[PDB]
């Protein structure tokens, strides 16, 4: 009977008819659900005399107070007769209006009416209230209405938890060659995963009859499937269930059209869902609908999409109903730079565990994980993904089908359809169940579609894995929270707006207004600056230094912002250059002004110069000082909670301030934003490369002998005469008898990386501790740190992209379990050889020990290892000593999407006894005739690939092709090395060709 007035706002959203609302999805605690509309307006904000001019008055407005309004149209002077910046003060007026209204010269246009929402009536998105029931009037079962939301939402109340309701989903259709369209191609698959406010989890997986014979579908009801003749016949307790394509279709409409709070797709928006509402509209008639809670609007499902170029199109459902259609793929792509968006690869990242090894022999392995085995509950999180997945992936590499599984809360036994190596220890990889979908659907049978639906299933669930993983339900509420929007618009909306919740707050308590009276120029700040390392091979130890929020803290720093901004002075010719200098210089004085150089805008100028007052804190600065506190606050309340669900929701809090602090640099090059400012991006740019240049020209060559720190260069602020001390020689904690050299080897935006002359990484944490302290107190001023990330041992790095090293962190100590890191690298077990694996592992081996010498130019090691190389490699296609073992390469047998490998294990399969089955993995060599000499051109050398199986024996009228071999081998090699013209006139003296470069 009587509603719960306590509820916890989930989701906000629109109707759009000609008589529109707002509407509130809540949650009770007891899990009932209140939605709440509201009237719609448009507001605009106004000055008093506008006001007092307007033609029918507003419908309603409340003042906000003086506000300056300050012209910030950037211009540049080719002298020191800069005019001061316009500005004017008068008294505000948020004005609310039902129908949209032109309004001659109305400000604050930018902002959206959404924000103004709650900002106006003090309601935070994602808070929880005592309603005010006075102010509620009830219109249908579950929908009140409210006119006055400002005194209805006026008691907040703490948060309290509450549960949810979820569907994720997937599909699978049929295909032979082309991609699935849906004029021609069924569905053969529905599987669903529910979640409901218990927590219980129900899967279901429908499987279309249409594609099986009478006698099949007759086998699956006598194996235990439902088999279902209409919608009104479903079971959902039943997990398996054979229907028509119809029923099928109308169950997804029946399920589709429910108020869950989450649908959970990968790909489901552009794809899945696309796919089901075609295919329906065509075999039946029928539209898929939402309907507003209180009834008064419906839309037909309608996939729409959304448009950045910096770039991807995204796409989204236009439910009007409080439901948030979710699509994985999106989220994943905007929030994380990873190789690839593909689900196997996702999922192979986001859930590893170590296998402690209990059998071996047979064809079957088996493998224990649990909190002794990797880490704490690192297992748990795979041992939940193995209730429904069928496949996992041994070190890497080793595809293979489970055989039985046991799980606990804490850890999992696995057996496994592999080979065997039995070490004591292995890492295992999740994913999806791979297979050839293309192959299955042409022979496709009962069993195949039960594969299917085991597989499909799995990808129903690894959303639901991914979601957990990714913690999208908390990133949603502080996103809502943090930019000022509805949960639902917090991962659909760009950049550039979700920024405007918490600028105009800003401006607001501010009481200031920016206005751009000009058409802005185009160019933003672009460049492509990329970075290379001083030499790619390390004897060494390299010592790893990040700045801490370079961007932001330059922006404080300088205080740059578009109207903390004087002015900007250019000049053609150095005596304009000149005289602008020093008069800048008395005009301008630090430390109240800072000058910053930038990249000249014209290519006639030879210097451009931004003034920036410091006296007053700039907007912008001041909303990264505001984003940086907020995420200091959220960190330590992350260290005073201790229930894993408030872990969680200030882990999204802080996390979601970093991502908003870190949007702001390039905010203020894109034109189409709130936060448009060329000069102080190009200002930001510049001083942030300059706090880099100065790190290294301080670290490099300096030395520690004694107790003393002997940097290379005076400590010299770079920007303006300072206070400090820039004595170089500095006072350290240090043993007396250490004696230490460094080297600034690589840095980029923001980071910076430091040789050390040892290898002692025991010793080399000790230095880089002690060099943090001394650079923050001593090298550094006002807001710029460093931190002392990890030491790198044995680093081969080509670029930030792609290098490999182990990483001691600053935790760690001399002997821990070092981190390996690979980046953006693509080989192992049969893309390359044992001969060259075995080949590149002594040539780094010696070339590390000719680096450990000190002996060298770039060139007196890449002639050495160079000359070594032409001997090893004349002397083994002289002598011919190497067995064919070490020139095997493998692949997996698998139908087209690839084209000539068909064409290769067909014959092979046509002329031999033996047949490589379309699962097998099979192993090749590059094989030719012994009559061919030293080949300098090449061909496809697709033609001498040779399948080798158990029988093969070498042709004594045959030769391993070694050319294919030792080419690819020198070219890793020669990306080893530094020196570059004397690297390709090797390579083409003995492969008559021009090498690769990994720049």
């Amino acid at each position: 009977g009587a509603m719960d007035p306590d509820v916890r706002c989930i989701n906000w959203f629109e109707s759009h008819g000609e008589n529109r609302f707002l509407y509130l999805k809540s949650r009770c605690r007891n899990g009932e659900t209140v939605f709440i509309r509201f009237p719609h307006y448009f507001y605009y904000v106004v000055t008093d005399e506008i006001y007092q001019s307007l033609s029918p008055p507003p419908f309603n407005a409340r003042p906000l107070g003086k506000m300056r309004t300050i012209d910030i149209d950037e211009t540049i002077s080719y002298n020191l007769d800069i005019k001061d910046r316009k500005c004017s003060v008068a008294d505000m007026w948020l004005i609310e209006e039902p129908k949209k209204r032109s309004i001659q010269n109305a400000t604050m246009d930018e902002f959206l009416n959404i924000s103004w929402f709650y900002i106006s009536n003090g309601i935070s998105p994602d808070g929880c209230y005592s309603l005010d029931e006075q102010y509620l009037t009830k219109i249908n079962n579950g929908c009140y209405h409210c006119d006055d939301p400002r005194n209805c939402f006026a008691k907040k109340i703490p948060r309290f938890d509450i549960p949810r309701s979820y569907l994720f989903l997937a599909i699978a259709c049929h295909f032979d060659k082309k991609f699935p369209s849906v004029f021609i191609n069924p569905i053969s698959h529905t599987s669903y995963c529910y979640i409901d406010l218990s927590g219980k989890r129900l899967l279901f997986t429908l499987i279309n009859e249409e594609m099986l014979t009478e006698q099949e579908i007759q086998e699956a009801v006598d194996r235990g499937c439902l088999r279902i003749q209409s919608l009104m016949e479903m079971d959902y307790e039943r997990e398996l269930v054979l229907c028509s394509e119809i029923v099928l279709l109308r169950i997804a409409k029946q399920l589709l059209e429910l108020t869950f709070d989450y649908v959970v797709t990968f790909n489901g928006h552009n794809f899945d869902l696309r796919y089901i509402t075609n295919r329906l509209e065509l075999l039946t008639g029928e539209k898929i609908i939402f309907r507003s809670p209180d009834k008064k609007e419906a839309v037909h499902l309608c996939i729409y999409e959304r448009n950045q170029s910096s770039a991807n199109t995204t796409f989204h459902v236009n439910n009007n109903n409080g439901t948030i259609f979710f699509d994985l793929y999106s989220f994943i792509q905007k929030s994380e730079k990873l190789d690839s968006y593909k689900l196997d690869s996702i999922s192979k990242n986001a859930f590893s565990c170590m296998g402690k090894v209990l059998n071996r022999g047979v064809r079957e392995m088996t493998f224990i994980g649990d909190d002794t085995t990797d880490a704490k509950g690192k297992a748990a999180a795979f041992a939940k993904v193995l209730t429904t997945g069928n496949y996992v992936t041994v070190d890497e590499d080793i595809i293979c089908k489970v055989i039985r599984k046991d799980i606990w809360e804490n850890g999992f036994k696995v057996v496994l359809l592999c080979p065997t190596l039995p070490n004591d220890t292995y890492k295992l990889s999740f994913g999806k169940d791979d297979v050839d979908l293309a192959q299955m659907y042409k022979d496709y049978n009962l069993n195949i579609a039960l594969d299917m639906a085991r597989y499909c299933i799995h990808d129903a669930c690894l959303c639901q894995y991914l979601w957990e993983y990714y913690g999208v339900e908390t990133k949603t509420d502080a996103g809502a929270s943090t930019y000022v929007l509805p949960q639902s618009m917090v991962f659909e909306y760009r950049a550039s707006t979700v920024i405007k919740g918490p600028l105009l707050k800003l401006l607001l308590e501010t009481k200031t207004i920016l206005v751009r009276s000009e058409t802005k120029q185009k160019f933003p700040y672009e460049g492509g600056k990329v970075f290379a390392p001083k030499q790619k091979m390390f004897s060494n130890n390299v010592l790893i230094f990040d700045y801490n929020s370079l961007y932001p803290n330059v922006c404080i720093f300088g205080n740059l912002s578009p109207e903390t901004l004087v002015g900007v002075v250019v000049s053609t010719n150095r005596l304009e250059e000149e005289i602008n200098n020093q008069l800048l210089l008395q005009k301008y004085p630090p430390p109240r002004y800072i000058t910053v150089h930038c990249e000249p805008r014209l290519p006639n100028l030879i210097s451009e110069i931004a003034i920036f007052d410091r006296s007053i804190e700039g907007t912008i600065p001041r909303l990264l000082r505001t984003f940086l506190a907020e995420r200091a606050r959220y960190k330590k309340m992350l260290k005073q909670a201790t229930s894993s669900t408030e872990k969680a929701i200030y882990d999204s809090m802080q996390y979601t301030y970093k991502i908003v602090a870190n949007s702001v640099y390039g905010l203020m090059g894109f034109r189409n934003s709130a936060l448009y400012s060329y000069a102080s991006a190009k200002s930001c740019t510049s001083i942030g490369r300059r706090m880099i240049l100065y790190l290294e020209s301080v670290l490099n060559g300096a030395e520690l002998s004694n107790g003393m720190l002997r940097f290379a260069n005076p400590l010299s602020n770079p920007f303006y005469m300072d206070d400090r001390d820039i004595n170089p020689i500095v006072k350290t904690s240090l043993p007396i008898d250490y004696r230490f050299r460094f080297r600034s080897v690589y840095g980029d935006t923001d980071s910076v990386f430091t040789e050390i002359d040892s290898q002692d990484v025991d010793k080399s944490i000790e230095i880089a501790k002690e060099l943090e302290r001394l650079i923050n107190n001593r090298v550094l001023f006002n807001n710029f740190k460093i931190e002392f990330e990890a030491v790198y041992k044995n680093l081969i790095m080509q670029s930030k992209k792609k290098y490999t090293t182990m990483k001691y962190s600053a935790s760690s100590n001399s002997k821990s379990v070092p981190e390996r890191i690979n980046k953006g690298t693509s080989e192992t077990r049969r893309d390359v050889s044992k001969f060259h694996k075995n080949m590149i592992k002594t040539y780094k081996t010696r070339l590390s020990e000719m680096l450990s010498e000190g002996r060298m130019n770039s060139n007196q090691v890449c002639i050495d290892i160079l000359r070594s190389l032409e001997t090893d490699l004349r002397s083994e296609f002289d002598s011919r000593s190497s067995p064919l073992e070490l020139f095997m390469l493998s692949r997996m047998h698998h139908s087209n999407y690839d084209n000539p490998n068909m064409y290769l294990v067909t014959e092979y399969n046509k002329n031999n006894p033996e047949t490589i089955e379309l699962g097998e993995r099979y192993y090749f060599a590059y094989i030719c005739p012994a009559n061919v000499p030293w080949t300098k051109k090449l061909v496809n050398i697709k033609t001498y690939e040779t399948i080798i199986d158990r029988s093969f024996k070498l042709g004594s009228d045959q030769r391993i092709f070694y050319e294919v071999y030792f080419k690819r081998l020198t070219s890793e090699i020669v990306n080893l090395l530094d020196n570059k013209v004397l690297c390709i006139s090797f390579f083409e003296r003995m492969f008559g060709s021009k090498p690769t470069f990994y720049e």
